[PDB]
């Protein structure tokens, strides 16, 4: 009823949307992994009379449900999707998207890592993102590579019309007590990568983490703090 939806509020297989700003929604789904249930976020950005999707809903059936929820709530076609790193919460569902008319994109680094690890592989490569600090425009967003953090390939997304920063899994929510799944992370570089985000997007008004509740710019400093203490 208007609050940001939480993990025990979303059965696995259902998707909810949350209006962030004019023409900007997050999507929230839940998935089981290694016997625990987790929420995850993605983004939807209006692109004229089309939609740009950022990240899958963490699985084929969740992603089909996402497309149905978009049709119900928004009613514009998703024409393109960008996956912000190679993990299943970002690319699991790319095959569903590709069969539903959506052109799927990721950096070459993400595509190589997805292929090597046996995850679904976006079709199109996003060049111009291979060096930390790189930025490219993609429809109504800017894509930014901050450097290694949660993963070596992680991208963040800015919506300039709304000053919305989608941090993906490089950014944690304010209640986080650890740095999440750090198996592919660079804990030593992660604070430097967060500092790059802070420097590049100082006017962000909403910051959306990969998992959990949006907030403001404090999510960036909190993330740096938890990662440094995790490493400690
Ligand atoms: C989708 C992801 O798959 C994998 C990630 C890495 C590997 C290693 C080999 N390639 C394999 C699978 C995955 C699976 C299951 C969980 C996660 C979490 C997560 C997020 C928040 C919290 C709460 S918190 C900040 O307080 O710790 C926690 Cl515990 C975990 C994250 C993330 O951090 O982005 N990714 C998750
Ligand atoms: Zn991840
Ligand atoms: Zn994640």
């Amino acid at each position: 009823s208007g609050e940001y939806p939480t993990v025990n509020e979303i059965p696995v297989g259902e998707v909810r949307l949350y209006q962030i700003a004019d023409g900007v929604w997050s999507h929230i789904a839940t998935q089981s992994f290694d016997g625990a249930v987790y929420p995850s976020n993605g983004l939807i950005v209006r692109d004229g009379d089309e939609l740009l999707l950022i990240d899958t809903a963490w699985g084929a059936k969740n992603t089909a449900a996402l497309l149905a929820e978009i049709e119900k709530q928004i009613g514009l076609p998703v024409t393109r999707a960008v996956s912000t790193h190679f993990h299943d919460d970002r690319v699991g569902g790319v095959d569903v998207l590709r069969a539903a008319g959506v052109a799927t994109y990721a950096s070459p680094s993400t595509r190589r890592l997805a292929e090597a690890e046996g995850n679904e592989i976006p079709t199109h490569s996003l060049e111009g993102l291979s060096s930390s600090g790189d930025a490219v425009r993609f429809g109504p967003v800017e894509l930014f590579y901050p450097g290694a953090a949660h993963s070596t390939d992680n991208l963040v997304v800015y919506v300039p019309s709304a000053n919305v920063l989608y941090g993906g899994c490089a950014v944690h929510e304010l209640s986080s007590t650890s740095a999440g799944n750090v198996a592919d992370a660079d804990l030593a570089e992660w604070p430097t990568s967060v500092e790059r985000i802070q420097k590049h997007y100082p006017e962000a008004e909403v910051v959306i983490p990969g998992h959990g509740l949006p907030g403001g710019l404090d999510l960036l400093q909190h993330t740096a703090n938890v990662v440094k203490a995790h490493k400690n």
